[PDB]
């Protein structure tokens, strides 16, 4: 097959790498041309770290058979690799004599953290919060429930960028949630929360990763909201037409308050949503959220 192309070109060991394959610390050793998949490559080519020894794993041939991969290294490790002079490739060339490469793998960080800061996207529960992690088995997650008259003034401070700047919520929520990744993988998972009842109340809510550990922590809190008003704005010219419609079945809600608010959380203009579910105001420069709500629901809409 490509035994016919690489015929008459010799077996060259070009390159011995660290990427970054899905999630993991990958092990490259790119050849000149095809390697034979044929062959035990355990047999031909050794890994040992310089304390621990033999690196577990099995090697993978690429698709296009010129690179030999072994994934998930361990951060921060001396490697002896030994690459046999009987290593063979599809046009049957083999290797003149053993090659001995060192590598010390890169000292990747463990670290966790939510996938965004979040949405202002409502939902009628929450399942669960994407999050990120490397060798980091389990998180702490505080989770707080804005109070409803401080959601305003605390969401127009979280959208600008604080620990007694808390005091706009309350603390309804401690877990601890058992991520497990993978060894060396940077993994996404979720956290469970559809089963926590606290969680599935009408509010904002913002989670908040505990703060105690050598961690990148990348996005610590997440905001996440619930709520049954599902809001929508059109824009034509300098016309809002803004449309709220429940969550569950979609129909039209009737007598809910909408307001356009400034970056310091200020009211510009409010109105109350018609028999159809409208509310038609003209565009601010400026407005920065939309804010519904009626009978302790409320949804809020970025306009920025």
């Amino acid at each position: 097959k490509l035994a016919q192309q690489s015929a008459g070109k010799v077996l060259t060991l070009l390159d011995l790498s660290e990427v970054q394959l899905d999630g993991a610390a990958t092990l490259v050793l790119t050849f000149s041309i095809p390697l034979d998949p044929d062959q035990d490559f355990s047999r031909v080519i050794h890994v040992v770290d310089k304390k621990s020894g033999k690196v577990d794993g099995a090697w993978e041939l690429s698709d296009n058979l010129k690179e030999l991969r072994l994934r998930h290294l361990e951060p921060k490790r001396d490697l002896i690799v030994t690459i046999g002079k009987e290593v063979k490739a599809l046009n049957n060339a083999t290797f003149s004599k053993d090659y001995e490469k060192t590598i010390t793998t890169r000292d990747i960080q463990p670290s966790v953290g939510f996938a965004s800061r979040g949405s202002l996207l409502p939902g009628k529960v929450v399942e669960g919060l994407p999050v990120m992690a490397l060798n980091v088995n389990n998180v702490d997650v505080n989770f707080f429930r804005v109070k409803p008259e401080s959601l305003p003034a605390f969401i127009s401070q979280w959208e600008y960028r604080s620990d007694k700047l808390l005091q706009m919520a309350d603390l309804v929520y401690t877990g601890r949630f058992d991520l497990n990744p993978a060894r060396n993988t940077r993994e996404k998972l979720l956290l469970p929360l559809g089963d926590i009842k606290p969680l599935q109340q009408a509010g904002v809510y913002l989670a908040v990763m505990n703060q105690a550990g050598r961690y990148d922590y990348s996005n610590p809190a997440t905001l996440f909201t619930l709520s049954d008003i599902g809001v929508s704005a059109h824009r034509y010219h300098n016309r809002l037409d803004i449309f709220t419609q429940s969550l569950e079945n979609g129909a039209a809600q009737q007598g809910i308050e909408v307001s356009l608010l400034n970056e310091k959380g200020q009211t510009l203009t409010q109105a109350t949503s018609d028999a159809q579910g409208h509310v038609q105001l003209e565009n601010d420069k400026n407005a920065a959220l939309l804010l519904a709500r009626k009978d302790g629901q409320t949804t809020l809409l970025d306009l920025k």
